[PDB]
């Protein structure tokens, strides 16, 4: 399955089931810094789902693994926020974390081994 392009159609895919999750309710846009002002004290690069789906359609990550870097940037920076391992938002994060991993393996594994057999 050496297609080198088709990461882009399945991460889309993958942000649309993600978008149908419940538990992605609060990373689907920036954080609202008038609900909570001091997160760029803490947080020095925001990200959410849907300047990922913006950067993907408009064809500024050139792999998956772009894609996935800034993906795993919404759950440091959840991480980094909460004040509790127990609270709601970091507890959605977690689940969405694992959702996302298991989901994203075989797009960056199958990606690297188009590119191994272009370059063999
Ligand atoms: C505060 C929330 C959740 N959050 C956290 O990582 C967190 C962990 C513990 C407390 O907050 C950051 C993202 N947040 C937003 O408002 N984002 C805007 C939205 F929701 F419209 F997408």
């Amino acid at each position: 399955s050496y297609d080198i392009q088709a990461w882009k159609k399945q991460c889309e895919e993958l942000l649309n089931l993600i978008f149908q999750c419940e538990d992605s309710e609060p990373f689907r846009q920036p954080v609202d810094l008038l609900e909570y002002p001091d997160y760029r004290d803490i947080i020095d690069t925001p990200m959410d789902f849907a300047t990922v789906r913006e950067t993907l359609e408009a064809g500024n990550y050139e792999s998956p693994m772009e894609l996935c870097k800034d993906v795993r940037l919404i759950f440091s920076n959840s991480k980094a926020y909460t004040p509790s391992k127990r609270s709601r938002i970091y507890s959605m994060s977690l689940r969405l974390s694992a959702f996302f991993e298991e989901h994203i393996s075989s797009v960056l594994s199958d990606y690297k081994s188009a590119l191994r057999f272009h370059k063999r």
